[PDB]
């Protein structure tokens, strides 16, 4: 009884040229693409890339594969995939992509009576996500994913998303888990491109990333903030304690200096200043400014002691107020 | 005499279609799975993954392979595996998996008279283990391992564990060795899932991990604890020793600051506070609070010296008591 | 109707030897090469290499592939590429190169009636870019890319760029994005080389890189600059404050020392001094010189106090002026 | 004349089934194994693994390959290896193994008239070496190497070492070169194991490793030792020099703290204390104890000055003596 | 006309056994080897390895390939290489080697009328270079490269260099570029070896490496030197400035301590002392000795002040002289 299926499979490959697209010289081959993101892999800011694992499904029509039988479908696997024609889909921005071959190549091939073909493949892509770290770490990124044909122009093969955007791209609930980003949502689009070899259609999927702050607060902001507060303690000491106040100013300045170095170790080596860098620079100014006040005070503590006390006493109020005022401006500016 | 075996092997492949599952159009193919964990590889907290090496065995039934002969079994190897039908089993959460091909592909294939088939394979998986590091390092993790068919829905192929849980998954005595975790035990389960391509059965194996503390005690807690004790020594010095007490407070504060940075270097860049972070923050408060006491004392050591001595003398008792009290609360809270 | 195409493909391979170049014993095979740089990958200064992803296109002529049919072209893919002759092009300076095989090998093959052949391939090269870091970080680099035949000398196969330089090599707008370099432009050239196996033609593409300063300003120059300013503050303190001025000098000297170590951690281990190293050395001299002034002053503050005050007072003006003067010379020298 | 050899090779494969072991249904296949270690690769303590490159030779008997000819042997290569039966030998503890394929697969195949077969293969294994770092760095490790059949039980295939232990496993003179270990010697053994699939024989080779101390002496012990001596210098200063003695105690305590962190950076993150950790802890106690002496002395330098001098004077002798005494106990204990 | 070549190629493979070496049972196969080093890759001191990219050429004689035709040579590629016999050459000390397969396998195959065969291959080897870092960084290393047959003993296949040493091994002008070594020259040699499988001839190429100092001067020596000079400044301060002189001694000692740790981070973890280590140890002694002088001086500044001044004054001359004297001995000793 099972032998019925075997004959059908042999019949389909009879007089079938895997080197020719369906509808050749008759129409334009139309491919419907849907994607499921099993896990949105890590985002390497330094490399401006991101890893993603997907189940890439392509559907099209091939009248050469029509058949009649008891079943309306023919589940299969990678065994028969090489024997027929499949689109030469590739990822323009994919720096390095590989498939999964254990235990068996994660591929599927299904055929219906009408000739509709479903080809599902599992992939792990490593794409490039250019980023503008001007508002870092309060930065929103739009990491794209582009794919299309490599040899079939828009006049031969066209890719279109299936149904609406939600059904076109799907992300698993546990997949949207990252240590430094939030996956706000996804969008899809298409656009033709003109090249030397001809016009091609490009399918694009954009992932909206909202950086989840809180690691940098515990890593950079708080040490910078507490270091500033430490420096202001020097204003509560007597002027004659030259050695004591010197330690506060010197140690704090160096501490802020090393924080700038440590902070950017993980950050990419971008040739421009980020929001965090500005915060550090201001914090450096406060600690450095406190040291200057002590030096200026100690330089006139003999000639005009009266003014020195006023400056030292006044500084106990001005510095905390300005730093608190700056934080409101800084946080409000980048959080709104 | 040996030629008898050769004829049987040739006979089996006669009229055998490797593209068709057994029982097609007659019943549902049933697959029995057992696992042996040779070594539970390292767990990368930063990557939220874990490596595992297993001997993956699948058993099923295929009447097309029935035979009669002197032997009740036909030991074989990977040579004949490609010639017959095997399930398209794959690991949903496996980021990257590879097999072992030295000296020979670590595969086995055994067949009985009744048609029962045993397919054993050796694998090294790299799966993803999401973790909630809220109680870190007193955190218990449940790293799963999911697998199932890629192309055969629940109506065609079903995976079931063999015998009880203990016989279904086995871990070698030396395999359950990790530098930062204890492998408390294992559990298995099944659950259907609905997808666009149809309903599939998912087989899940969970490994219960209990982090073995002791590295962080020697790395973070003790330096934090001894640093606090160092700061309290300043209370035993005279107030007039402004420079001396300043060194204690300043150095200790910076020391705690760098410990926070160093501690999280290995830790993943999670955007929330762990139990260890709270311990550091408290330790930072104690050292910082000690410095404030000296500053406050030095600010009134002239106007009201009597109260300054009381505060300095009293602080010699309050600070050690509170820190000791906090540790009991902290350790008891996270150890119960 | 489609069967017409199938016959043509079969006819072409009839009596076709893939082991023989076209024009053999009749003329010299001529290959036209064009390149498109999808993304100019990262430049590793330490490894003196750079990654690049390109679409490498080669065009030539083969009379054995002439055909007549309704279409003037035969779009194809990697399936037929192995069946015909293609040049043995390789990259002399490519340390490690690999192709992209997902979803399908990123290859194309097109044939015209006259026999013209177009072979397009996608590659990710890792070439070596020797650099002279004498003006670092104000250094301009010329990273080349060499390719040619491996077995066919200049008397058999010749590579020539197609059209002008602009059309020969093209760089995508988003491809020319690097964190520490600017892609000023590109140039191409050819040159024969003589070897033991014969004379070969070498095609070279040079990429002009202008390092984008700004990361090192925030990383090395500013900490060095502010550290110098910190040291000069010691001149505004009284001589009798021996301990205070000692802290300024000692801490600053050590701070500059560690900056030299930290700065070169990312820099390659080159056995010569860069421009940045000279800047650090001068900054080290200023901080060190300030300490000597204090030591010299403290050594004669008793015998001849009058001169000590003059030196300390004078140093408040000389040191800032010289450092400012040096910066103008340094920046102007390396920026012009 | 050479054609004689060609006929013999063709004759051997005539009626030869590569899927059947020799002696099947007649006897037990016996395999003689010898090993030559070209280079004992690096030992990664963190990963508890070790790399090794070997020439793995297996010898057995197959009457199906008997032949008569002028020569008593038939040197060959990997070309014919796939055409005959070879044991499915694999390494149980090998996490990742690969072969060498340049310029040609490093394989050999030799056959004698009697049917004796020699199969030599070159491998680079990455095995797991569990270690007990309780006596670290005075620790001796026994890194094993296990191999056996994957599909042929003890009733079908048996592995036995050839000749004595010395001839069974051989290590090249230059191979036994490691930066942190001494290869004292090797031992071999066999042992049956019972599994679900049947009983198998396991061949084990153990390498005895004696860690070569001297890197940790220059890295950890000496800095710890000299830091302690530095602290004891504070006892030779006057009590009134509160600031001076404070610097000694504070800096030394922090210095020991960072050494503990730095020391364990390379060391694996084991959740227990090593011998080196105990040495550090004692060194921390000495430096910390010295600071307490100064604090205690400074706290009673007014009420009872006489006793303070005795304690300070006495400490100049007690501390050096105890530290020297401890070292003898520590070194003698772990070196005997 | 071109069909003439096709017939010759078919004729050559007629009755050709790729499994048999030429001259079998008639003579000894003789192989002439020449090498061209495109780029002498990086040398990893930690791994005691070095990467190298070469064009490996082997020439021999095979009378079975004689032919007559208009041309005296038959340029070819990897297509025909597998169809004939090639030596099983392999690299004994090559830990990991791989070939280049883009755009086409970098292989060549040329045949002359007389039967002479040229086989050229491109390789990227990763060999092991044991080193004795006793004179480091003034160390000269001899990194070898060994290759020979894997299955053909000296009685069957012999490797010999072609022409003189200069023509046998060639290094490209730009290839001999390293960041920490100079490629002084190359030498070649041969030597038989006896093994269990028989006697084999080994071809060895040695590369003489002279480390280019200058990175360690800027990284270790200068910071060590300037740190010593910093300590000697303490001798120019008054004895009563106890706190000031303490900072000099304490900070300098710790600074030298961390330099020892930092210096060896890149250096391999060898269990013996290098020349640089001795230099550091002496520098540590000078800074430590200076601190002892201050402590000794401060301990007798009351009982016998006169001698204290002499020691402090004398030390201003002795210490600089000895350090300068030591450098001449150290540099002259290791530079001659
Ligand atoms: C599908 C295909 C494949 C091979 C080629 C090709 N063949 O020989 C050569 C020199 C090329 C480069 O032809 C291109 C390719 C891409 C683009 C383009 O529009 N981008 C924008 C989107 S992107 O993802 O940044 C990639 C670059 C322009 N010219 C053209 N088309
Ligand atoms: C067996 C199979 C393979 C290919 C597909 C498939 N084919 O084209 C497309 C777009 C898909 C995605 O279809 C899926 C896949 C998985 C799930 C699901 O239930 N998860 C929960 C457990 S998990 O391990 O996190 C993986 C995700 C949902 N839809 C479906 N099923
Ligand atoms: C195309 C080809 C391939 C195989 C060989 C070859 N075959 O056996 C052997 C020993 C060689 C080395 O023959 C060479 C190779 C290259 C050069 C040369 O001119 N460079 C300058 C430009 S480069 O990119 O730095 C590479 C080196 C000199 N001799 C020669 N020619
Ligand atoms: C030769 C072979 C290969 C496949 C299997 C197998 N097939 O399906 C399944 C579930 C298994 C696991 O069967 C095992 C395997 C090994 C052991 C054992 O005795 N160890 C001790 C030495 S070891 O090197 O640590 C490896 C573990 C126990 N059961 C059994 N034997
Ligand atoms: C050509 C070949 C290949 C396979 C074998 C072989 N086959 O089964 C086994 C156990 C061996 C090991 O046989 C050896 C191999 C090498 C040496 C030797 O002389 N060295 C010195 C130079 S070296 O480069 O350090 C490598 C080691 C000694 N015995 C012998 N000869
Ligand atoms: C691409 O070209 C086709 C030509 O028919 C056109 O219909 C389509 O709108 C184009 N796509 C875009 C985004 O312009
Ligand atoms: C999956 O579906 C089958 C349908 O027969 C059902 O018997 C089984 O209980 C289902 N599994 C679960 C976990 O619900
Ligand atoms: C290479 O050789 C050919 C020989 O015809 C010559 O025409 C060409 O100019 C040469 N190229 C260069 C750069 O000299
Ligand atoms: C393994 O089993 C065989 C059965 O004949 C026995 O002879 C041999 O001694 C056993 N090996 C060990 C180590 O017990
Ligand atoms: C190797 O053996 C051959 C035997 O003929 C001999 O001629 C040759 O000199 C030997 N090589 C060396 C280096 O001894």
């Amino acid at each position: 009884n099972i032998t019925i299926f075997t004959r059908i499979l042999d019949g389909l490959l009879d007089g079938y040229d895997n080197r020719l697209r369906p509808g050749l010289g008759e129409r334009i081959t139309q491919v419907r693409t849907d994607m499921y993101v099993n896990s949105f892999g890590p985002v390497s800011d330094t490399e401006m890339e991101y890893t993603i694992d997907i189940f890439f499904a392509q559907t099209w029509k091939d009248e050469r594969l029509r058949f009649k039988g008891p079943m309306q479908r023919l589940p299969l696997n990678n065994l028969l995939a090489s024997k027929i024609w499949t689109p030469d889909t590739f990822f323009h921005n994919g720096k390095k992509s590989f498939a999964h071959w254990m235990t068996t190549p994660n591929r599927m091939l299904r055929i219906w009576n009408d000739g509709r073909v479903l080809y599902t493949l599992r992939l792990t892509i490593s794409a490039e996500c250019p980023m503008d770290l001007e508002d870092f770490p309060m930065d929103e990124q739009n990491c794209p994913l582009k794919f299309g044909s490599y040899a079939y122009p828009n006049s031969e093969v066209v890719y279109v998303w299936t149904n609406g955007s939600t059904k076109s791209v799907v992300v698993a609930e546990d997949g949207s888990r990252l240590n430094q980003y939030h996956l706000m949502g996804q969008t899809v689009g298409t656009e033709n491109i003109s090249t030397s070899t001809g016009e091609y259609t490009i399918m694009t999927a954009h992932f909206h990333l909202k950086r989840k702050i809180g690691y940098f607060v515990i890593q950079t902001y708080l040490p910078c903030i507490m270091t500033v507060i430490l420096s202001q303690v020097s204003f509560w000491l007597n002027r004659e304690s030259v050695a004591a106040r010197t330690v506060f100013g010197v140690t704090t300045v160096l501490t802020m200096t090393t924080l700038s170095i440590s902070a950017r170790n993980s950050l990419p080596k971008v040739a421009y200043a980020t929001a965090m860098d500005w915060f550090i620079a201001v914090c450096y100014a406060f600690v450095f400014s406190a040291l200057l006040e002590f030096a200026f005070v100690n330089y006139i503590t003999k000639s005009q002691p009266a003014r020195a006390a006023k400056i030292d006493k006044m500084s106990r109020i001005v510095f905390p107020i300005l730093f608190g005022t700056f934080n409101l401006v800084y946080w409000a500016t980048y959080l709104n």
